[PDB]
């Protein structure tokens, strides 16, 4: 089965895009990474950066989780972001998604060996 890292980067990494161009740009990716297919996740974040970069947050700033777990790290610089959020328009399996681009501090955990993101909590 997919491994936990290899979720991460389906679900959160697009490094092919610096940002966000239009306001569908959600409702492309959330389909296309397959995140709509058994229901419509209902947030879910997309990081405009080099794999490397967020990789690397797992040797940055020690932060308990949102949920209380201590293998969360923070990155020490922004990064470009693009917030999907689901609209009340949305419709299973017709899944829609309000797109925000930002700049700000990424959280994830980290787990293994090597020790990489596993996980999006939060954007600071």
């Amino acid at each position: 089965k997919e491994t936990a890292a290899a979720k991460f980067e389906r679900q959160h990494m697009d490094s092919s895009t610096s940002a966000a161009s239009s306001s569908n740009y959600c409702n492309q990716m959330m389909k296309s990474r397959n995140l709509t297919k058994d229901r419509c996740k209902p947030v879910n974040t997309f990081v405009h950066e080099s794999l490397a970069d967020v990789q690397a947050v797992c040797s940055q700033k020690n932060v308990a989780c949102k949920n209380g777990q201590t293998n969360c790290y923070q990155s020490y610089s922004t990064m470009s972001i693009t917030d999907c959020r689901e609209t009340g328009s949305s419709k299973y399996p017709n899944c829609a998604y309000k797109t925000t681009q930002a700049n700000k501090h990424i959280i994830v955990a980290c787990e293994g060996n090597p020790y990489v993101p596993v996980h999006f909590d939060a954007s600071v």
